[PDB]
């Protein structure tokens, strides 16, 4: 006649880790619509002449 | 002779330390009352069989 709170709930049970990161996001998909450019200072300036 | 105050009142003198733990109170009295359990643990379970 055990008390509840040492019972299936909580004595008798093992922790399983069977739903870790299992659900996955999105693919990425950035690059096939966009294009990666560096930079190194404060802003970027593009020119192009006509 | 003839010692001005500032040198009479330099520390000529030697510092002990018979002063520090004269009061030093013997802990652990709570020994005689209590027993020490470690945890561990964020709480402890104690469930004995009858």
């Amino acid at each position: 006649a055990i008390i509840t709170p040492a019972l299936i709930s909580a004595l008798k049970t093992s922790f399983q880790k069977h739903f870790q990161d299992a659900l996955a996001t999105a693919p990425s998909t950035y690059l096939q619509v966009a294009t990666v450019i560096p930079s190194t200072t404060a802003s970027n300036t593009y020119g192009w002449l006509g």
